[PDB]
């Protein structure tokens, strides 16, 4: 689709059997989701932004559907206040910025 | 232009006579720039993100060129580590996400 920016670009995602909403975030290197259990093996990670840095759990080769577009890759889970879809997954679904 | 997301979407901006680079950030409600002097009247503001909240100075009706596209509006200045072009200005230059 083509998404405009008058509101926050929150779209529907599906991950580990659950439906969520997530922000398509061209300013996020990585994908970061609110707390949730996800399969198996993780390795710690730190991410920073405005205000500071948080500890997250990194999970590799995770399947995630983003508005009907399936992608497999790295998902981080931790104390973010919004689910964020970062460039790691945006590249996979073919996402571009246009103006 | 059409920008892909393999790298961070850092583009050239011009503000208050200076050339800078800034991230086109669909995850930022607001525009936020590293420390710099700018004309006249400001009113305090707080912004949050990952890790916490920072204090910024809000400036209204500021002219800013974003890759050749001129926009006037609110610019915040404060201790951000990257210059961020948020949705307030992205809407003005006609910026959309497409996939
Ligand atoms: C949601 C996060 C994944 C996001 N952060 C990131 O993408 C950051 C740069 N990448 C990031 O933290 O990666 C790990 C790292 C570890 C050590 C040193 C540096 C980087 C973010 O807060 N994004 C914001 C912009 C930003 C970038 C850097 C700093 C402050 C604000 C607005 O989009
Ligand atoms: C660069 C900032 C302007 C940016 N933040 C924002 O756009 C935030 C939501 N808006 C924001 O702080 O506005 C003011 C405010 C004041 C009181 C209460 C709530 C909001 C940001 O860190 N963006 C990041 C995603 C995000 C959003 C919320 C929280 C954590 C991460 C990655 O894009
Ligand atoms: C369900 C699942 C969990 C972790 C990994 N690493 C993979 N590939 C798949
Ligand atoms: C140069 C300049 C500074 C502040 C404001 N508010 C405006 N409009 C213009």
């Amino acid at each position: 689709p083509q998404i405009t920016l008058w509101k926050r670009p929150l779209v529907t995602i599906k991950i580990g059997g659950q439906l969520k909403e997530a922000l398509l975030d061209t300013g996020a290197d990585d994908t970061v989701l609110e707390e949730m259990n996800l399969p198996g093996r993780w390795k710690p990670k730190m991410i920073g932004g405005i205000g500071g840095f948080i500890k997250v759990r990194q999970y590799d080769q995770i399947l995630i559907e983003i508005c009907g577009h399936k992608a497999i890759g790295t998902v981080l889970v931790g104390p973010t206040p919004v689910n964020i879809i970062g460039r790691n997954l945006l590249t996979q679904i073919g996402c571009t910025l246009n103006f």
